[PDB]
């Protein structure tokens, strides 16, 4: 027999002998996810047991949609599938499936917790930038970038690890809604900036250590963007639905902290001249994502040429080639839940 079952995580993982001494490096909704040797490849692996993938049609078309793209997608800065598979040998029985990916050494928040400096921080923001610029030529807009979906090596190389939703879902998501656009919180629609918003929220994460717009649910989050970065114009407040431009409308007015306040000199290593240009190149780049309006809010491209920024820039890595997606009703289509399983299985089959 070709596969042994092992209990990790408080989860029983079913996978091929090849892999070996799996050990739990996290957890989320999706999915259960071991470090592991390869033996077949001679390097450690990630392994995702996916988390009752058929549990209703969201699970089942998020599954499949995560499949499909994986495969299709080949960046740098985006997680490669090395392999799937499946314990269970025809479709009647089949119900689970295991994503096999490059193991990496943390997520985000782990990273986000250092006092990174500015190599650091920049490489960081420069691979981000990258990923989503490719993710974008792709039609794939992500909405719910977070730190915990990213992953990073302890040299800094840099991962993004999903795709967020289908076009179809909007600016819905029915645990940590901290890095949601104001356009998505509001339901205004969006579009590719609507990462930069994301992008934004974790840079000055990594500055602060605190987390910008916190709060029990999206009521008191919006408090804290507008206490933060004032009252949006008229230009804005106006598009909104009859109850939300009602309540956002009568909210008490803020002028904002300027970016120097919000985040100061005192945030930002002190040593050197370089240090002090750093700091104003930072927190410029800062004040172009960190805009509430999409229509004013700085590009990736842009964001790219930016000066914080740019000094990573190579066109190898910025201008690669979009995916090609063969399903161009991928994230449309609906079907049963046993629709969705025999997409999966000859997918996982390949
Ligand atoms: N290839 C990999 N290498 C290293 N760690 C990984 C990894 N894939 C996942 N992880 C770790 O496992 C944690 C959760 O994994 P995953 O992101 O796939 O769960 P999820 O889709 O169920 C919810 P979320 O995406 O919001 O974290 C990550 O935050 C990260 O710490
Ligand atoms: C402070 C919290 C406020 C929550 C308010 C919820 C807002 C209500 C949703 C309005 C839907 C408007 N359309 C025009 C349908 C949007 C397009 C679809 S999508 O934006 O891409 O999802
Ligand atoms: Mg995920
Ligand atoms: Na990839
Ligand atoms: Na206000």
């Amino acid at each position: 027999n070709q596969f042994y079952s092992v209990e990790v995580g408080d989860s029983t993982f079913t996978v091929l002998k090849r892999y070996q001494n799996l050990k739990p490096i996290g957890s989320g909704a999706q999915g259960i996810v071991c470090a592991a040797y390869d033996a077949v490849l001679d390097r450690n692996v990630a392994i995702k047991k996916l988390s009752r993938p058929f549990q209703n049609q969201t699970h089942a078309k998020r599954a499949y949609r995560e499949l499909v793209l994986m495969k299709c997608v080949n960046h740098k800065n985006i997680i490669s599938l090395l392999n799937v598979f499946t314990p269970q040998k025809t479709l009647e029985e089949f119900q689970d499936v295991y994503l096999v990916m490059e193991l990496m050494d943390a997520n985000l928040c782990q990273v986000i917790q250092m006092e990174l400096d500015h190599e650091r921080m920049s490489y960081l923001l420069y691979q981000m930038l990258c990923g989503i610029k490719h993710l974008h030529s792709a039609g794939i807009i992500h909405r719910d970038l977070k730190p915990s979906n990213i992953v990073v090596k302890s040299d800094c190389t840099l991962k993004i690890l999903d795709f967020g939703l289908a076009r179809t879902a909007g600016t819905s998501f029915m645990v940590t809604r901290y890095y949601r656009a104001p356009e998505v919180i509001l339901g205004m629609g969006y579009k590719e900036n609507v990462d930069i918003w994301s992008v934004g929220c974790i840079m000055g994460e990594m500055v602060r250590h605190k987390i910008l717009f916190p709060g029990r649910d999206y009521i008191d989050q919006w408090n804290k963007v507008i206490e933060q970065l004032g009252t949006p114009c008229p230009e804005f407040m106006k598009k909104l639905q009859p109850t939300v431009r009602n309540y956002v409308e009568n909210r008490p007015k803020y002028a904002g902290l300027t970016f120097p306040k919000l985040f100061p000199d005192s945030l930002f290593p002190a040593d050197s001249e370089h240090n002090k240009l750093k700091a104003s190149q930072a927190r410029d780049l800062l004040s172009k994502m960190l805009v509430i309006d999409p229509a004013k809010r700085i590009s990736v491209d842009d964001a790219l040429q930016h000066p914080y920024i740019n000094v990573w820039y190579d066109p190898a890595e910025v201008e690669a080639p979009p995916p090609q997606i063969y399903d161009k009703q991928l994230d449309e289509r609906e079907h049963t839940i046993e629709e969705w399983k025999e997409l999966i299985y000859k997918e996982v089959m390949n």
